[PDB]
């Protein structure tokens, strides 16, 4: 029953091959090993595992005579080199991509293709991609890097525009593939693929001559780390696609242009960081295609958040006014950023190295490498693309190499990870660290959920929530606080703190410390606190579900219980997020007419959630990636119409007032765990007054370095409380209101509503949060 399978190169002078079992002397008998020309090789000797079914080959085995011929009893396998022995020959850290000398009579090309026994570039013409107009072979060098110059010899003087792809020849089997160091793209529309070419293609630019030419980093008032931190989380279409803006916005809508339009209200909003939703190329996309879509649909629509990577170093031509023109979206996201830090706020950029929108647009280029890999040496794969596999050399320069070039290029100011957890630690670490040495006041936070998989039976140390023990550069989302105050997965609508279900206050008082119960914070700096974002329903919709309530009776409610929940993040130790509209109560109701009310569970529309208390248009959109504009548009009438919408603009008020507040003192952005367990304290604690171990109400005090203190207060019942401060807190009695049930900001109040002052303990009105100074 002994059968030989496969085969491996693992070193100079070892191979593996696997056998379907192996249960010395008699198998070296009937084992051969033979080179690319079929002569034979000595075996040096071979050793038995009988665990794993592999037996390990030793001998002489000169790669340039490879690949070598096992074989035993009829099976002949041919061995295929390992990543770490692909490594070993070919990593290789000179520079990749095309670059165009200065005046675009040259360009000077490389690709890194080991296992390639040819490679060739086609060129398209720069005013009709379809068109070739050249074709020109490379050289290998012993690193396995492709190489050429362009130049006069192929009939085009300047090569700046002009687009390429590369076809590769292994064997029979030709492929054309996008260069993966590709700084712009022909103007995208994956609706032209085919089984010829099914990725864009790739442009000639040079970043540095487009833009502002004094680009710089963010210069952030008072930002001494990662904990002064105020991120806004955008969609570069969602904030200026409102049918509302026609007529105002003198840029194209949801462009990098309009976007730098409305910056003015994010200054005066007071975030430090805006986030920007994947910027970088995706694959489902016609960008010739700018049009809104007016119907209310969760599916089919152009639209897309960017979450299908296809480059990560050359840009999106969706948000371009000029996608035709490869060196446009260069200039116009550099303009977009200058006009950010302009205005003292400095721009993070979502980026998606955990996977590609195919497997083949790295498995082309190289097979059995870039990914990370099954034992068979096949890709795994996520989402419907391919797994990056960041411990293997060239994929950890992808990564960082990428991270590089966009901090120093576009001089980007820090940057989120999606699904941090799937790399390795190493790599987000290196990247941090290029990144800081180029950037003193680079920021990084990522999603570190635990969803590694790896190379199979290689296990490494992920960069996910466990990871935040063990170093202080990158921060995670806390799904713990998010889930604590208004739910979250696996139970999303479960009513939680702002919501009518009693938590337990030692644990919400923790989170508000920066010490979530779900993973080891030892620095606030690790805790990125947050209650929505771009996934999942909105704050305002998970409050309306969770509560079962319809937004056309209950509207004040639910944005009296929005405005705790931003209180608590707001004044909460960490880096505060915000998701883009969160501030006014952003929604995603489906007001199209067929889900006028309730329909069956075969007729359901797509990722929607059912509130059944609502009578007329009762869906709302959990997960709008493929939603139409009429359901992902930032409703800027919403935001700041005060005579139209006085309840909105009373909450987007509160959340900037509760802004200036957090940036006004370091009681709210401690630098050490130290000092926030000696500094922060728990005024409600399990049985004082009427407060349970599992309550509705929570309130505790913060001191800063000037000794000023701060008292926060927040009655997220649905009556009236007593909070009892007695000999403890009783001096916060003499202190002023600067928030209360109607607004929030540093200036005292001088008639507050929501709370009455006795004799050594405070009265709350319900769904109300009170904040006192004390100088
Ligand atoms: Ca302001
Ligand atoms: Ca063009
Ligand atoms: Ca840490
Ligand atoms: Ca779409
Ligand atoms: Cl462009
Ligand atoms: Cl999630
Ligand atoms: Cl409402
Ligand atoms: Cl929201
Ligand atoms: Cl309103």
């Amino acid at each position: 029953q002994v059968q030989l399978k496969d085969a491996q190169q693992t070193d100079l002078t070892s191979i593996q091959a696997s056998f379907t079992t192996l249960d010395k002397t008699e198998i070296l008998k009937e084992l051969k090993v033979t080179d690319k020309n079929q002569n034979a090789i000595q075996i040096s000797d071979i050793t038995l595992d009988t665990s794993k079914s592999l037996l390990i080959i030793k001998g002489d085995f000169n790669p340039k005579q490879g690949h070598f011929n096992i074989s035993y009893n009829g099976n002949n396998v041919t061995t295929r080199q390992s990543w770490e022995f692909k490594d070993q020959l070919y990593a290789y850290s000179g520079n990749l991509g095309a670059v165009l000398n200065q005046d675009g009579s040259k360009v000077e090309a490389s690709l890194w293709s080991p296992s390639a026994d040819s490679v060739t570039m086609i060129i398209y013409d720069k005013d009709n991609q379809n068109r070739v107009v050249a074709t020109t072979p490379l050289v290998k060098n012993n690193k396995g890097v492709w190489q050429t110059i362009l130049d006069t010899k192929l009939g085009i003087k300047n090569y700046t525009g002009y687009y390429y792809l590369y076809e590769i020849k292994r064997g029979k089997d030709k492929v054309k593939i996008l260069d993966p160091y590709a700084k712009s793209l022909a103007e995208w529309d994956s609706n032209t693929v085919n089984d010829d070419i099914k990725t864009a293609k790739a442009a000639f630019v040079n970043p540095s001559q487009l833009g502002p030419q004094n680009l710089s980093f963010a210069k952030i008032a008072n930002f001494k780390g990662r904990q002064d931190a105020v991120i806004y989380e955008a969609h570069v279409r969602d904030f200026t696609s409102d049918q509302s803006l026609d007529g105002k916005l003198k840029n194209q809508l949801g462009t990098f242009a309009a976007f730098s339009e409305k910056l003015d209200y994010l200054q005066k909003l007071g975030v430090t960081h805006i986030q920007l939703l994947p910027v970088l190329s995706y694959f489902y996309v016609n960008e010739m295609d700018k049009s809104r879509s007016t119907a209310y649909t969760s599916s089919d629509n152009n639209y897309n958040w960017g979450y299908d990577p296809q480059s990560y170093f050359a840009l999106s031509g969706m948000y371009s006014e000029k996608p035709k023109d490869p060196s446009a979206r260069i200039a116009e996201l550099k303009q977009l950023i200058h006009d950010i830090h302009k205005r003292g706020m400095g721009v993070i950029l979502d980026v998606v190295y955990n996977h590609t929108a195919k497997t083949y647009l790295f498995e082309d280029i190289e097979p059995n490498y870039y990914h990370f890999m099954n034992e068979d040496g096949s890709p795994r794969e996520s989402f419907g693309g391919g797994r990056l596999g960041t411990t293997h050399a060239m994929s950890r320069r992808v990564l960082v190499d990428s991270i590089k070039y966009l901090t120093s290029e576009f001089k980007v100011d820090g940057f989120r990870f999606d699904m941090m957890g799937d790399h390795d630690a190493a790599a987000i670490e290196l990247a941090y660290k290029e990144a800081k040495a180029i950037n003193p006041n680079m920021i990084m936070i990522g999603e570190g959920w635990r969803t590694f998989q790896g190379d199979q039976g290689k296990p490494v140390k992920p960069a996910d929530q466990d990871w935040m023990k063990s170093t202080d550069t990158v921060g995670v989302f806390s799904d713990d606080i998010r889930n604590s105050l208004k739910s979250g997965f696996p139970n999303e609508g479960t009513p939680a703190f702002i919501t009518g279900g009693p938590q337990s206050l030692q644990g919400i008082f923790k989170n508000i410390k920066a010490q979530p119960g779900n993973f080891e914070a030892d620095s606030p700096g690790d805790v990125v606190q947050y209650i929505a974002a771009h996934d999942n329903l909105t704050l305002h919709d998970v409050i309306a579900k969770s509560i079962n309530k319809d937004p056309k009776v209950a509207e004040e409610d639910i944005h009296r219980r929005l405005r705790l929940g931003n209180v608590m993040i707001l004044t909460s130790q960490g880096t505060a997020f915000i998701h883009s509209g969160q501030e006014y109560g952003r929604t995603k109701r489906l007001l199209n007419p067929d889900y006028m009310t309730k329909v069956s569970d075969d007729k359901l529309p797509n990722k929607a959630t059912l509130i059944e208390a609502v009578k007329e248009y009762p869906y709302f959109i959990h997960d709008s990636y493929d939603s139409s504009d009429a359901i992902n548009h930032f409703d800027w009438a919403a935001a700041t119409d005060n005579n139209k919408h006085p309840i909105s603009t009373k909450t987007q008020a509160y959340t900037a007032g509760l802004i200036t507040l957090r940036r006004s003192t370091d009681a709210f952005r401690k630098l050490s765990k130290a000092e926030i367990d000696r500094e922060v304290s728990l005024i409600t604690e399990v049985g004082q007054g009427d407060i349970k171990e599992k309550d509705l109400v929570i309130a505790y005090q913060t001191i800063d370095s000037k000794g000023d203190i701060y008292a926060v207060f927040v009655n997220a019942d649905s009556k009236a409380r007593n909070v009892l401060l007695g000999e403890k807190y009783k001096h916060l009695l003499k202190g002023q209101v600067i928030v209360d049930a109607d607004q929030a900001g540093i200036k005292p109040i001088s008639t507050p509503r929501g709370v009455h002052f006795e004799k050594d303990s405070l009265l709350i009105d319900p769904l109300t949060a009170i904040v006192i100074k004390v100088g």
